[PDB]
């Protein structure tokens, strides 16, 4: 065989890649939630 | 062929899953950072 190997694994790339993406997003969110949390800390 | 291809499969379920996963948790703190923000409109 010798195409949809090849195939699978450019699907294979952009899917590691958008999961790279949600990652650093939710890193975002949750360094910036995690210093407002503390300012919250307070009652 | 018969077998590296049905495993390429299974990987691309494993990928298509933690991007769902990494996805909830981003719109989560996505939802939260939202009315959050809103509160900390007023100066």
């Amino acid at each position: 065989c010798g195409g949809r190997i090849a195939r699978l694994e450019e699907k294979v790339k952009t899917l590691k890649a958008q999961n790279s993406e949600l990652a650093s997003t939710a890193n975002m969110l949750r360094e910036q939630v995690a210093q407002l949390k503390q300012k919250v800390m307070n009652y």
